[PDB]
């Protein structure tokens, strides 16, 4: 079996969580890697942005990323990429003609890639599996246009792969999706890498990151974009220091795009530390160093960060949003906050900070909870999904 | 020979000059009709917007318009149509598969259609002839994205068909075009329909349009969009009435999108009359009724309106912009104004209004000048262009 994955506007090779790269990229790369271990051949198609990479990047046996030239390597934001939809498709057409490569199935990611997938699937006469990741309908002409495209894929994809049951309901309510075409594919997290793991490990991580050993740490991990609510953490941390100015608390934000500006405007610069984004092998230390990972998203998911933090034995305080209530077991492995008021977040942070016995237990339980998430699981589900889709054409 | 013309965002069947429909539509329809008379089979592909029309409209022998469904019949402006580029292409792919129809050549119109054309031409292995009509480079992310697409077509189309030599220079300067790929195809105007024509014809037209027989008329014809400068006519007419409040002058604007609001704000409502847009068989009367057609474009062309007015024996006062200096023979069949100051336009209008002998002569000469423009000409040039393109593949 050879699968063409389409990830047009962002590449699985781009460092997550700056820029346009986040959980979807790690989702695409992680599943693809697992599929490739299982002997399924995957090529991930993406728009060429870094020419030093070449056209074909060989990631592992059975796994390639294909960098397709379509418009300039830069100066084209995600909002303008619809203008490249036909060029990118044409780019994929030539590459496959040149390489004489044939696919059994296409799995598209995000509405841009789905529009490409929809054309390719009719041309190649093979099934299209589509994963939305996020959706307009969950108020401008641009969002209206995206919604319309998202509606087209709902109506035309052979299988709509969603990441939770809540997204399935979302598809059915906001897009009138046929429930027979929807399939829940639960996501994973790299649970071997993100792990507690060892009695001295938290403190080893603190030494490595230059964090004081006797202090409480809240971490935010991910893209620094308003929809992710890092401003909520910063504002809540300000409130905490209004209540008790010498609270033993340091914050790490880790993190690519000003939020430092907001932090100094609120007087909390010296207790907040902004870390550059780093590969998973290095992120572990942020998770382990942390007593609490705060994830104040306005929109989401699953919530890969919530899962990775859990896997690493660190309780999460999450917004009651997207996949987060499924990623976090409320009251057992963390807390869920309603809304994004600094006051409500201060409350939730304070209750986990000041109750050691509870917080420690959540962290230990978070590990047990997170082992239910299993990229290799995820791929096993996709593999079946692919086999059925192929069998029914 | 069977040619697929692509006109994605606007249909040759849409009434010119409201909305998104103007000279390009009449260019597409007029050439296609002439090509079809010459035994060349043309299908014009467009986005479906009026379902009462059906999928295939049979216009004449050898001429069809194909309405391709891609996104909703409405609620999608031209700016958001890039989001439909892959759906529209996919739509064309299915239609041709269903109908088992094969093309010798593609002639695309406007950058959207060219992006579709570029993908189709590699797939079908046939030449792409592209006509830009207008160009971004002749300052927002959206215009930057369009420019980039326009640059891609310059680099990839087999023939760049332009409408004047000035556009050729524009292609070469702003887009680094290869001069070997550029071919000037001079446009036409329906010179039999738009004609003087008969000694009592001007006055017959005035009776028909309810215009007083003893008055001077300036007409503006075309889409009421700021880039067309109808505001310039309105402001200039205001200036004329500041200089001499009982000047014998009436204005007809004809015309789809407020400019009536501007007119009342300036005190000139009662001398200005706004006409709904009408088919060519009815527009003739506007041209004949007129003593002067003012065309204060900020961007253009050729300038089909300038040509049609000339053909109908009516002098033109045009902005020195786009194709207008070629469409109008300065000092012989009309005047050219530099810039768009009401004062400069008042001057130019006043000199043609108050000098009958000159104006009458220009009108007579305008006829002789306009017969150099010849849709059947235009098509003869395209026909050769197509034959060469086919011969070189
Ligand atoms: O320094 C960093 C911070 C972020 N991440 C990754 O970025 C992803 C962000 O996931 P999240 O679900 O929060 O982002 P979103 O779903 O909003 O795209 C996670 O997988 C992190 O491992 C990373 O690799 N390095
Ligand atoms: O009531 C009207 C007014 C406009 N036109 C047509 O609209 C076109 C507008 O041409 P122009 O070159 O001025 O528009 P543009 O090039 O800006 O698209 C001309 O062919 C006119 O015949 C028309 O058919 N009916
Ligand atoms: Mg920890
Ligand atoms: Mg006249």
């Amino acid at each position: 079996m050879r699968v063409a994955m389409i990830s047009m506007h962002t590449s699985p090779l781009q460092q997550p969580g700056t820029g346009d790269s986040g959980g979807m990229n790690v989702y695409i790369l992680s599943t693809a890697t697992e599929l490739a271990k299982q002997g399924i051949e995957v090529d991930i198609y993406t728009r060429a942005t870094r020419p030093s990479q070449g056209e074909i990047v060989r990631v592992a046996e059975n796994l390639r990323v294909i960098n397709i030239a379509a418009g300039p390597y830069e100066g084209l934001s995600k909002e303008e990429l619809p203008t490249q939809l036909a060029a990118f498709t044409g780019g994929m057409l030539s590459f496959t003609r040149r390489e004489k490569v044939t696919y059994d199935l296409i799995h598209s990611h995000y509405w841009l890639s789905g529009q490409v997938g929809w054309l390719l699937r009719d041309l190649w006469r093979i099934p299209l599996i589509h994963t939305a990741h996020t959706l307009a309908a969950v108020d401008t002409p641009e969002s209206e246009a995206r919604r319309i495209c998202e509606q087209q894929l709902v109506d035309n994809a052979d299988v709509l792969a969603v990441n939770t049951q809540e997204e399935m309901q979302d598809l059915m309510h906001h897009y009138d999706a046929d429930p027979d075409r929807i399939s829940v594919v639960s996501p994973g997290a790299d649970v071997e890498l993100y792990s507690p793991g060892n009695d001295r490990a938290t403190e080893r991580s603190r030494r490595e990151l230059g964090i004081p050993l006797h202090t409480k740490v809240v971490a935010f991990v991910g893209r620094l974009q308003p929809f992710k609510g890092p401003q909520v953490l910063i504002k809540a941390v300000a409130a905490l220091f209004d209540r008790d100015p010498d609270r033993n608390l340091r914050v790490i934000i880790c993190g690519g795009p000003t939020y430092r500006h907001m932090a100094e405007e609120l007087g909390v610069e010296k207790r907040i530390r902004f870390l550059d984004p780093r590969p998973p092998s290095e992120l572990v230390a942020v998770y382990r160093a942390a007593d609490i990972v705060a994830v104040p998203s306005f929109n989401e998911s699953f919530g890969l960060v919530a899962m990775e933090a859990q896997a690493s034995g660190t309780p999460v305080i999450a917004a009651r949003v997207g996949g987060l209530p499924i990623a976090v077991a409320e009251g057992e492995t963390g807390l869920l906050v309603d809304g994004h008021s600094p006051h409500a977040w201060a409350d939730a942070l304070a209750t986990l900070l000041d109750d050691d016995e509870t917080r420690i237990r959540m962290g230990e339980d978070a590990v047990e909870h997170a082992r239910t998430f299993s990229w290799a699981a995820t791929a096993a589900q996709l593999s079946s999904l692919y086999n059925d889709a192929i069998a029914n054409e």
